[PDB]
């Protein structure tokens, strides 16, 4: 037994004598094909990269905090492998976002002149690029929650580093409370918190005190101007580029809400042929040619347009300058309404503080705040984790999926509200939903990035030809009422909203609302689509979103093979889908 | 509550998906060896309420299927009724009928028609990636369903399979490799086994393992998908199973014979100025887009550009890569004012339709694996085709009336190669055979149901060789072996020059060894020539490094089929996670690795 701990972990769990031998290979013909590790110089993390690997070598769990552009994502997993880890277990690096993991992966693979699904490989959905060679394993943080079940020690890993920590989603808060649970039993293994430097002492708190290695290189300070206040919010973008395209050279990032919005502005910024300025929008559906012109070098100014994505994940090369209009898409349990919604909201002051600082990395930044400092200081200090704005039947829906046990007894990093824990157990039995274990249906609702009881009409309506009208009503729902009534009105606006009032119930003004804003972003130029919605007392913002929402939901229920009708349906099937 | 039976139960389990009814029927079988009368109850009762929910697994893919319909002018659409009714009534059919027939797009919709794919999988290999990809995304589209839904497919990296999916393309390595897991593929309820005219390993695997199963799988069906070459063959392996014929009217294809004419004294000029002499020849014939014939894609590089320089009038020239932009991909079907040219190939022999061509030129060759007993090596040469094969490539002017196939050979030619291609399995070292086997699980080489069975006399020196390589005993040695399409010595080479990081000079050899010459200390004589047409191959102008390779003894149609059996090693080894040197290694740990 003594020969055997320098076997790969499954192997060794597996015998504990010449299938050892054997066995001993594997590894040997592994080391064989690890890489010359190399490090670009400039980078912070590469910079300290001796404290980090003492740090990862004589602790189980380190916390690694830093500014974005650091180094952290691209050079940690390099680290690993300089301290000898990634032979007998993978190093398993997990993202919130499939398409950040395989550009990652693609990028280090790069950086070490190695293939991606060589020593650098990934797993996401549709594709797990990883071979008998792999060392680093990137991955979504949902891809390593969905592997427990079949590997509940997590054996083919000696190391986890977790990404992006400090955006606190439900999976990445299911994953540091299952790898708490996880540790005593995995003395080999190796655990890394990587994070934006926003209160990493609570991660510390939960790894019994663990160590925390801020990596943060040098930082300038970013001069900040407010700039209180459709095209009201469309033109506010509109005055910030012009001021800013009067400073020196530099790229310019503009933080956006949503995709749609992206195209608008970016639709509209062209149309304004801004002299030697280049508009680029980054959505999530870009070619493998765009992928890096964004890295590439440039002739003149750029201004590129994102979603938060962009705030502490992605690094945008050359920005000088940001707008801030200071809300993003954030779910968010609704008391009122009794569903899990997508609100735009006030971003927290951690987070207008991270947009602030993809300014600060040269001297003399400028960022633009469209609203006041007197909001500023009225925001939280922090965003509230997702753990603590969801209702607990999605949280025990999504538990019960993963096979996580009860939800009483995980050890979250923040705890969920234990009152609401039996309300939410009754909604998924009362749904259909469970037995805890899945029931078929449940299955499918856990797949469904909607509120359940939203999700289950969605399936039921498959049922009744009527699924498009299910995606219509239930994106309507899961945002703040498109139709605005200004009290400095109430006359015009709930006269124009009456175009659209249906018989029997209330959710088929949304769907004659949704028919009825079709037909008229096909009519009209999308600046007077726009205009429209000041006119019909629209929030433009909302109804790009609902549009965004219903397109994001349609892929995924065609993806699970739901169908859904090419032609509206008519009105009794889509109620006895309701009722 | 109320009293539960064995017989009632086992009843249930016939509303269950297959899977689900093998794992239940396995249950209720120990529950009859339990004493205990109280203690089946109970587990009677507790495995009843899993039933009820397996069973809704069964109404959610239900739910799921899609509209059937079917595109008019296929003869396969047409034929529609006597196939279905073929494969109802029968366990196993083999559908035959030339390229262009409506077999791969529209079986998978027939046996869904027929209600398959809802207790298990319909199964559909393809002999390529890119193919199953494509046809998956070809149906999905005609059903109006996204990839991935009813519609998906598994490859190596990308397995677009829902809860709900249907029908699963894949390539028939795939299915082969899920054998280990699931022994009587009881995820299928249907297997379609496409392009199994080429007669590769995987097929021939797949064929034997099929009709072992058969008596252990009553409720499998089997289609045999075939281009019209000897699908008797196929017929009596499956015990005299019913030959569907799905072709359309046959067209009659004028061939013409045009024997390269060496009269530029060259080889490559002479093939090349044959295919002028063709294009101008067909030229003159009314309407139509002409299709070339290719052995592999750096030659259909060279007659690209050469056909460029002809500045031909409204004629578009259109090569077929494998790794095309697929929206590259969709301008084969897309429409043109001109000619159009499109060179490829033997992908669009019989597994790629390419629309609207009237026209054919043939010069005869391809790619094939074939072992030396000279050089004990399995070489890839290029050599003539069968009569089989050319008659394909002919076929692919047949869909209208006055099609002309030129043949870039004589009739005389012609006739003296043999009637049809070996199967791969007539032609592979033994070794390989076996090591490929052991690493499926298929068992004995002297038990497996060979569609035609190698030479015996050759297998117990393939073990031998395994044993000497350290690959069986299977070893983690011997998986990686099986894993290198290569010679399994060459493979040998390959892994332990890994430990150096010479994999791209232990690949040099490997491709110099798999053709004939260009032109232990021999071998580096490979390494040192290569090293050097690389170097001059950047220099020099486009289309003039041609002229350099008469400097020395070097053929410059030789050097090109080197690079290009090496670019497609390369491709393989990377795909394997194989590191690969950028830069020339040092010499002889070079020797240190053979
Ligand atoms: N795909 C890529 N192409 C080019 N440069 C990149 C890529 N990904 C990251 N970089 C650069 O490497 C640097 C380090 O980025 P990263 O490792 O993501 O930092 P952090 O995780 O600390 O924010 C950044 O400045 C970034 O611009
Ligand atoms: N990806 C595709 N795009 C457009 N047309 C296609 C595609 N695949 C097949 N087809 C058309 O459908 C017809 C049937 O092709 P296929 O089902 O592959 O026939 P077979 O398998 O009998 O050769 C062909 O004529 C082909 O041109
Ligand atoms: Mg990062
Ligand atoms: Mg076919």
């Amino acid at each position: 037994q003594q020969r055997l701990d320098s076997l790969m972990l499954r192997d060794r769990l597996r015998f504990s004598a010449k299938e050892i031998d054997q066995a001993a290979g594997k590894v040997l013909l592994r080391e064989a094909a690890r890489p010359e590790i190399t490090y670009p110089d400039n980078l912070p993390v590469s910079q300290k990269k001796q404290d980090i690997l003492e740090a990862i070598r004589d602790h189980q769990v380190v916390i690694v905090a830093g500014e974005t552009g650091s180094g952290k994502t691209t050079q940690l997993p390099k680290i690993c492998m300089e301290l000898g880890r990634g032979i007998k277990g993978l190093i398993g690096h997990t993202q919130p976002r499939r398409l950040a993991a395989r550009t990652v992966a693609n990028r280090i693979a790069e950086e070490l002149k190695t293939e991606p699904g060589g020593c650098i490989g990934y797993k996401v959905r549709f594709s797990n690029h990883v071979s008998d060679n792999t060392m680093v394993k990137l991955m979504t943080d949902g891809i390593l929650l969905a592997e427990i079940q079949q590997d509940r020690l997590l054996m083919q890993y000696d190391t986890i580093i977790i990404d992006e920590a400090h955006e606190r989603s439900l999976n990445i808060d299911f994953l540091l409370g299952y790898l708490k649970e996880l540790l005593p039993r995995r003395p080999d293994l190796k655990i890394i918190i990587t994070s934006a430097t926003i209160d990493p002492e609570r991660f510390s708190r939960h790894f019994n005190n663990a160590p925390i290695i801020e990596v943060s290189g040098r930082t300038y300070p970013v001069e900040v101007r407010y700039r209180p206040i459709e095209r009201d919010q469309l033109q506010a973008i509109f005055d910030a580029v012009d001021e800013l395209s009067q400073e020196s050279p530099g790229d310019i990032l503009i933080f956006m809400s949503g995709e749609r919005e992206i195209r608008d502005t970016a639709d509209a910024l062209n149309k304004l042929n801004l002299r030697h300025t280049e508009i680029l929008p980054l959505y999530a559906r870009l070619s493998n040619s765009e992928q890096n012109r964004v890295f590439q070098s440039h002739s003149g100014r750029r201004i590129v347009l994102a979603t938060n994505v962009a705030e502490t994940s992605l690094t945008v090369p050359g920005i000088k300058y940001v707008i801030d209009p200071g809300t993003a898409r954030i779910s968010r349990y609704s008391y009122r309404t009794k569903v899990q919604r997508l609100p735009i909201e006030p971003i927290s002051q951690a987070s207008a503080n991270q947009r602030k600082g993809r300014c600060g990395r040269v001297s003399e930044g400028i960022c633009i705040r469209l609203y006041s400092e007197d909001d500023f200081l009225s925001r939280p200090e922090f965003t509230d984790p997702e753990i603590l704005r969801t209702n607990l039947a999605s949280v025990i829906l999504q538990m019960t999926a993963l096979g996580l046990g009860d939800i009483a007894a995980f050890p979250f990093v923040e705890a969920p509200d234990k009152r609401n824990i039996q309300d939410g157990v009754r909604l998924l039995e009362e749904l259909g939903a469970i037995t805890y274990k899945l029931t078929p249906l449940g299955r499918q609702l856990s797949q469904l990035p909607v509120d359940p009881r939203l999700a289950r009409m969605v399936l039921e309506a498959q049922k009744h030809g009527c699924v498009r009208e299910a995606m219509i009503i239930t994106s309507a729902l899961s945002i703040q009422d498109p139709r605005e009534r200004p009290m400095d009105k109430q006359q015009a606006s709930d006269e124009k909203h009456r175009r659209f009032h249906d018989k029997e119930s209330d959710f088929l003004a949304f769907v004659n609302l949704w028919n009825y804003l079709g037909e008229q972003q096909k009519a009209l130029s999308s600046n007077a689509f726009r205009r429209l919605c000041r006119t019909d007392y629209l929030n433009y913002l909302r109804v790009r979103e609902w549009q965004d929402i219903y397109t994001q939901l349609r892929q995924v229920v065609k993806e699970l093979g739901i169908p859904v009708n090419s032609e509206p349906a008519e009105y009794r099937e889509i109620h006895i889908a309701l009722l």
